[PDB]
DNA sequence: CCTAGGACCC
DNA sequence: CTGGGGTCCTAGG
């Protein structure tokens, strides 16, 4: 037996999704985000089909600037449901395949599998492609190893529409390279640390002194570099279900709002709305936490811990009021939120 | 034991 | 000009 982890990701997700609703526009650039109208403000991309993609526009990207670089776009608005839908679908049916699989967000999943001689992980991979398409409609990309972290890091030379395989034998030779931020959960920030040791790339890292990485990250997470450097990860797919840790809802205004009034009144309802959204699933909030956008862009968030988990929507708003009084609130007011921490232990 | 917030990801 | 929704960990009262 040979043991495998496959991570499987949609390609394209809202485009994609879009795209089963109007077949004619597949093969064009395809802009999904705010309400479908490219010149309106404060609103982006959040996701631009491949075509679009080599125009420049990626999530992100306001709209505006989107539609300047990519003027033959169709821009279609955002539909929540209908993707909250078909990533249920989607999953439904890579769990109905009978091996352990660990969902990761909405567009993707980890798959463990120990296959017989006679198989190959590649055409395991293929079928998974061709069910996903023949009964939803959706084209996704495979990435395999025997960890999910390499996996992952395979699935982006598996994109658009195909699969990678990257184990010990190809691993040094493809990656090596490469900077540290390809690494899944390095980015700039640890990638500009290690360049002030020395590191620039992956292969650096990988035979980097051990003892140079733990005075600098820490004894636990120095070596979990040089582990991620050398291609290991986590190699146990779990298919026990995922517990979120918090609910949050934002809201950009289409103006700066200048009252309190209006203010008080957007985190009452924020609050409101975070909270019987967590009843609905059966959870008991923690603590309430308010982020406030000023004008200027400055951004920052306050925390308060319930003085025991509750569900009570006076104590959660008046919670969330006198959070938000804390702040200055001198500067017009661009966007205001709402997190719900949720207790974990009992259910 | 608590909050602030950096860093990274979809 | 610059969206929305998350997780995890550390720095420091
Ligand atoms: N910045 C971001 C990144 C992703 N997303 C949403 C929309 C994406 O289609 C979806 C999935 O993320 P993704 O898998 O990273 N990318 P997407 O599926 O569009 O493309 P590929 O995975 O084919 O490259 O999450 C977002 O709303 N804002
Ligand atoms: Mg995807
Ligand atoms: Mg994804």
């Amino acid at each position: 037996m040979t043991k495998w982890v496959l991570h499987v990701d949609l390609d394209q997700f809202l485009a994609s999704v879009e795209l089963r609703r109007r077949p004619d526009l597949r093969g064009q650039p395809v802009i999904v985000g705010g309400s479908g109208d490219p010149s309106e403000p404060r609103k982006v991309v959040t996701t631009a089909s491949y075509e679009a993609r080599e125009f420049g526009v990626h999530a992100g990207m306001p709209l505006r600037a989107a539609a300047r670089r990519c003027p033959d776009a169709t821009f279609l608005p955002s539909d929540p449901a209908a993707y909250d839908e078909a990533s249920e679908q989607v999953m439904g049916l890579l769990r109905d395949l009978g091996h352990p699989l660990e969902v990761w967000g909405w567009d993707e999943a980890y798959l463990g599998a120990d296959l017989p001689d006679e198989s190959d992980p590649v055409e395991v991979a293929e079928r998974i492609r061709t069910v996903v398409a023949a009964e939803t409609g959706l084209s996704c990309s495979v990435g395999i190893s025997d960890n999910k972290q390499r996996a992952k890091v395979a699935t982006g030379f598996a994109k658009p529409a195909g699969i990678y395989v990257l184990t010990e034998a190809n691993w040094m030779t493809v990656m090596g390279d490469r900077p540290p931020d390809a690494l899944w959960g390095v980015g700039p920030k640890t990638t500009k640390k290690l360049a002030a040791m020395g590191i620039t790339t992956v292969a650096d890292l990988a035979v980097t002194d051990p003892s140079v990485l733990t005075t600098a990250f820490g004894p636990s997470t120095g070596l979990w570099l040089l582990l991620l450097a050398k291609g290991g990860g986590d190699t146990e797919v779990s298919s026990e279900p995922w517990v979120p840790r918090s609910r949050s809802h934002v809201v950009t205004f289409p103006q700066d709002l200048t009252e309190r009034r209006e203010m008080d009144s957007a985190v009452r309802d924020l609050a409101l709305q975070t909270l019987a959204e967590i009843v609905e699933q059966g959870r008991i909030v923690t603590r309430v936490a308010v982020t406030v956008r000023t004008s200027t862009f400055y951004t920052r968030t306050k925390i308060r811990k319930l003085p025991a988990p509750s569900t009570d929507a006076g104590q959660i708003v008046d919670t969330a009021l006198a959070v938000l009084d804390q702040f200055e609130l001198d500067r017009p007011v661009r966007l205001l939120g709402v997190r719900l921490e949720l207790a974990m232990d009992d259910v």
